Formats: structure tokens, C-alpha cells, sequence
């Protein structure tokens, strides 16, 4: 099935794929794209942060475009990544 919210955390490479996936989105969400936001996002998902927490981190970077944004971000992890780590259970 699926997992909850404990603290998955993505690796340098794992997020690397999101970098180009968030840099483009942030532009569609705001229409101009902000550099300070792209990072504030990569960190959130990378730190297993929660919509509640992440938002606060994207507040000063989006504020009006936080909840709406973070929403697509949290769902991006499964969008940009899609699949890769399944065959071989090893949580550490």
C-alpha cells in the first residue's frame, strides 16, 4: 500500500530529479518563478516536512501561493519520481 508521514527524506540524487520539476512548477504557480521558493521547497520535501510545517517555510516565499503550491509539491514526489524504490524493502 502506501506510507504515512514519519520522515522518508530524499537523497541528493532523489531531489536532483525534483529540482527541474520544481523550478518549472514554481513558475506556473506564481507565473514568474522564484529562486528562493525553489529551494524552500526542495528542503521541505527533503526534510519529510508536513504541509503544515512546509507551508510556514514557503510563507515568506509564497504566502498567498503557499498552500496552493505546497499542495502540488507534496504530490510531486510521486509525480516527478513516479517509481524506482519498490523491489527491496530497506528503511534506514
Amino acid at each position: 500500500g502506501s506510507s504515512g508521514s514519519s520522515g522518508m527524506a530524499l537523497s541528493k540524487r532523489e531531489l536532483d530529479e525534483l529540482k527541474p520539476w520544481i523550478e518549472k512548477t514554481v513558475k506556473r504557480v506564481l507565473g514568474f518563478s522564484e529562486p528562493t521558493v525553489v529551494t524552500a521547497a526542495l528542503n521541505c520535501v527533503g526534510k519529510g516536512m508536513d504541509k503544515k510545517k512546509a507551508a510556514d517555510h514557503l510563507k515568506p516565499f509564497l504566502d498567498d501561493s503557499t498552500l496552493r503550491f505546497v499542495d502540488k509539491l507534496f504530490e510531486a514526489v510521486e509525480e516527478g519520481r513516479s517509481s524506482r524504490h519498490s523491489s527491496g524493502p530497506s528503511s534506514g
